[PDB]
């Protein structure tokens, strides 16, 4: 959909920015390690 803030393609190999299900809070997710935060990775 129409997204002026284009950012969730700026994250190191491995994460993917998503949305939290529970109330649609924006976070990162790691599916090569298992590790997602808010924290914005470094890799």
């Amino acid at each position: 959909g129409l997204e002026h803030m284009a950012d969730e393609e700026k994250l190191p190999p491995g994460w993917e920015k998503r949305m939290s299900r529970s109330s649609g809070r924006v976070y990162y997710f790691n599916h090569i390690t298992n590790a997602s935060q808010w924290e914005r990775p470094s890799g």
